[PDB]
């Protein structure tokens, strides 16, 4: 037993152990996993052990996909038996609005190796001959997938682990964490000590207990979760194949096959479930493991009888078995993977809804993370650190309570929830903005969608083609183009880093020249090997200081980054995130300047407040940090100023440009606008997937600045070697629907690429699509076809941009 290991992993759960045969199978040193009791004694060991193809999301469908394809693997590796059973999943449409919902998957799919069917009915009576075939009207189908053994499972990746040479002590609890200042670990077993140069939290339910241990707020909270096993079933028996696994998605439940009768759980109402708040009050009670709940079948009765009726058979078998137990749910139900922000060396693997078919996956993310020093393709969906002060578990609470009813709604485009709507992160302009317009939930911020024009209608109402927001977004269009218009972008996140090393600091961490002083560009970080780990805006302010703005999903993923070069290089600055204090303001339209040069005595001619300036001001005798930048293209400021001062300077405007006919608008309005000038926004048209000279953002890269910034020599091969896909821009005439955004394109049979978004363009009343195409597919005048809700639309590529902007004009 070591006293150095390489990396520590807490958790002996199958995540814990998947990141373990990863790391040693990838040839890391030292691999140590400390396990409470044993192996599975987690949530694992009960699960009811679903592995899908399948998933809503975007980029999730590679964790899934990958975890498979190791799964199969994995008995030729080990000689163990790892109870893989595939005869495919096939989700359930029952209703019509569900086939729309299944073609709206399908085009999300294309362009994915995830093999996927859009199916008629008798290709389901033929497959899963027990089934009532009565109101189904057609079925999504994953061939290859299916349900695999927890236990078995997890083994197989323990004997792969120790073989490749990790080591797996149990049982050898962490009792005590303690950070060490350079960067390392001291951990305490009953054992005894040891020290990580890294570590990692796979802890299950009891993750958000071991994040204490260094004083950290894990949003976590176990959920519980039945499902059902019948006994053996005759017309079960006597089928010569394996049924396929089932999602009866109106019903809410899944169903499959357990031996030869039935396995089936449902997810019970928002209202009706229950969770383990006394688990978080008073932490998991200790000797708990290889253990489950009393069952309560009485609270999901209602779902038992919809699975009768799909499934008849089970109207005559018996229940042999009801697992009650629980699982870690995060708020949105999604996994928090990645390294920890604020802590040195701490990642973590928690909260894990869907641990059993995400195992695999994760753990070939993570590992391949920590072993190159970035991500290998972008997952911000499930960044740990996504959430912050705002997700206290009252909203904890709320939200994954309704993560879990909400398992089997209808995903939309453009889905809002309202569960524990609205946070402590609110704007003192929220309470103004409130009683005019929909608020979109963005990073714990309340920040408007699209603002009410009267007399039109309100209600909130999510579709698959253009929905009640369609004109509202076009008169809020034709505002900002015609007059001018404020919009809140509170939001942002918001870095100041003064100091000694700050241009040292900057100029390596960004692609783009630092700007002058009182000047401002846009800017982004690569990662060494050469994708946009961010794009934002790169303010300087005083000699060496500079202001950092990135979008509000963006900040704590992109301080992380900053902090850490800070450290490696040993830079000396300060960096403060001051994010929550400050208050932004948009002000963009040809009559900003006359509406806001009468606020202030400032000289806000075009000669004199040049474009991307930064200036210190007084709107109405209110302090204020002006900067002639809009997302919009049009002329305009952002007016960064004290939380405090917002609703007084947001009033002053509206009064000051009433003579202009100001008015509100939003992000919907917002993105329609920046589209037709083709300004790509980040976590779209780039992330982590793309690198800067392929997203055509060879104006914002200067390849022969003299610092040898974070990912030059990589960009230096890639334009040698040349782009194989480009981003291009698309218009195409539709009819009812617009595209989004990640809808497949095709050219001539194949699938070639795919759209990162899209909008209406109110001016030319087409659609708008960016894309990702071959170059040989990439010229102006290019023809394709897009996916966009099962009908193939024509569009072609144009000269960008659609729009000038202010500046050019
Ligand atoms: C309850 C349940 C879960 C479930 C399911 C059905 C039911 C009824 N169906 C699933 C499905 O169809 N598909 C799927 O992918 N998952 C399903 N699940 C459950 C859930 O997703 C998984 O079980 C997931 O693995 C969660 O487990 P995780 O890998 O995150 O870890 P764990 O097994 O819960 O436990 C972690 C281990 O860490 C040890 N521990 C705890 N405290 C410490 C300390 N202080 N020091 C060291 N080690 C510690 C625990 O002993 C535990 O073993």
């Amino acid at each position: 037993w070591k006293d150095r290991a390489e990396t520590v992993i807490i958790g002996g759960g199958c995540v814990g152990v998947s990141l373990a045969y990863h790391l040693a199978k990838a040839g890391m040193k030292d691999v140590v996993l400390l396990e409470k009791s044993e192996l599975t004694a987690g949530s694992t060991w009960h699960a009811a052990g679903l592995t899908t193809y399948f998933h809503p999301g975007i980029n999730l469908k590679k964790i899934h996909y990958d975890s498979i394809k190791l799964y199969e693997k994995l008995e030729e590796e080990t000689g163990q038996v790892v109870g893989f059973h595939q005869p495919g999943s096939i989700r359930l449409a029952t209703t019509p609005v569900r086939v729309d919902e299944f073609k709206y998957q399908m085009t999300r799919t294309g362009w994915h190796a995830t093999e996927q069917y859009l199916i008629e009915p008798e290709k389901i009576q033929e497959m899963f001959p027990l089934l009532n075939m009565n109101k189904v009207l057609a079925g999504l189908y994953n061939p290859g997938d299916g349900h695999i053994d927890p236990y078995s499972l997890t083994m197989a990746l323990a004997a792969g682990a120790r073989k490749c040479g990790a080591l797996l002590k149990y049982p050898a609890p962490v009792t005590s964490l303690k950070a060490r200042s350079d960067g390392t670990w001291d951990v305490e077993t009953p054992q005894g000590s040891m020290r990580a140069n890294r570590i990692v939290n796979a802890a299950g339910f009891w993750a958000r207990e071991v994040g204490k241990m260094i004083g950290l707020e894990h949003p976590l909270i176990p959920v519980q979760h039945q499902y059902v096993v019948t006994s053996t079933i005759p017309e079960v028996k006597a089928l010569k194949r394996e049924l396929p696994v089932l999602r009866d998605l109106e019903g809410s439940y899944y169903l499959r096959q357990e031996r030869d009768g039935l396995l089936f759980g449902p997810y019970e109402s928002q209202e009706k479930m229950k969770v383990q708040d006394s688990w978080v009050t008073n932490g998991v009670p200790p000797g708990f493991g290889k253990e489950l709940f009393e069952s309560d079948l009485d609270r999901i009765m209602e779902h038992i009888k919809a699975a009768m009726e799909m499934v008849p058979v089970l109207k005559k078998a018996d229940i042999i078995n009801v697992v009650n137990g629980p699982i870690t749910y995060s708020p949105d139900i999604l996994p928090m993977v990645g390294p920890h922000q604020g802590v040195r060396n701490y990642w973590v693997a928690i909260g894990f809804g869907y641990g059993i078919i995400h195992a695999g996956g994760v753990g070939k993310y993570l590992s391949d993370w920590i072993l190159h020093g970035e991500p290998p393709f972008d997952l911000i969906e499930l960044d740990p650190n996504r959430y912050g002060k705002w997700t206290t578990t009252q909203y904890t609470e709320a939200k994954a309570r309704e993560s879990y009813g909400f398992n089997n709604i209808v995903g939309y485009p453009k889905e809002e929830r309202f569960a524990g709507r609205p946070t402590q992160r609110v704007s003192g302009l929220y309470q103004r903005l409130e009683s005019k317009c929909s608020m979109g939930f963005h990073a714990g911020w309340e920040q408007p969608h699209w603002f009410y024009k009267p007399g039109q209608d309100t209600q909130y109402r999510p579709s698959f083609r253009r929905t009640n927001w369609f004109e509202p977004v076009g008169s809020e269009y034709k505002q900002v183009m015609q007059r001018v218009a404020v919009t809140d972008l509170s939001p942002f996140g918001k870095f100041n880093i003064k100091g000694q090393d700050s241009i040292r600091l900057l100029d390596h961490l960004f692609a783009n020249v630092i700007p002058k002083v009182g000047f401002t560009n846009i800017s982004h970080m690569l990662t060494p090997k050469g994708r946009v780990y961010a794009e934002l805006t790169v303010s300087h302010q005083s000699p060496g200081e500079f202001l950092l703005i990135t979008g509000s999903g963006s900040e704590l993923h992109d301080l992380r980054w900053i902090e850490e070069e800070a450290v490696k290089g040993g830079y000396d600055v300060e960096i403060k995130n001051i994010t929550d204090e400050l208050g932004v303001l948009g002000v963009a339209g040809p009559q900003a300047r006359k509406v806001l040069q009468k606020l202030t005595s400032e000289d806000l001619s075009d000669d004199v407040f040049k474009f991307l300036q930064t200036k210190s001001l007084k709107v109405s005798n209110i302090p204020v940090t002006a900067i002639r930048i809009s997302y919009t293209g049009e002329l305009g400021w952002e007016l960064y100023h004290r939380r405090e001062d917002s609703v007084a300077l947001y009033d002053a405007i509206m009064n000051a440009g009433q003579e202009e006919g100001i008015d509100n608008f939003g992000t919907y309005a917002m993105n329609a606008l920046r589209l037709e000038k083709a300004f790509r926004a980040w976590g779209l048209e780039m992330n982590c997937d793309t690198n800067p000279l392929e997203a055509g953002l060879e104006y914002f890269v200067k390849l022969n600045k003299p610092a040898d910034f974070i990912g030059k020599q990589a960009l230096k091969q890639i334009k040698a070697k040349g782009l194989k896909r480009r981003l291009v821009c698309l218009t195409l005439a539709t009819d009812d629907v617009d595209p989004e955004g990640n809808e497949s394109i095709w050219y001539n049979g194949k699938v070639v690429g795919n759209t990162t978004s899209g909008s209406y363009s109110y001016s030319i009343q087409k659609s708008l699509a960016f894309a990702y195409v071959p170059v040989q597919l990439s010229e102006v005048g290019q023809q394709v076809e897009v996916e966009l809700l099962g009908k193939n639309y024509p569009a072609v590529i144009i000269q960008e941009p659609l729009v000038l902007t202010e500046p050019t004009r």
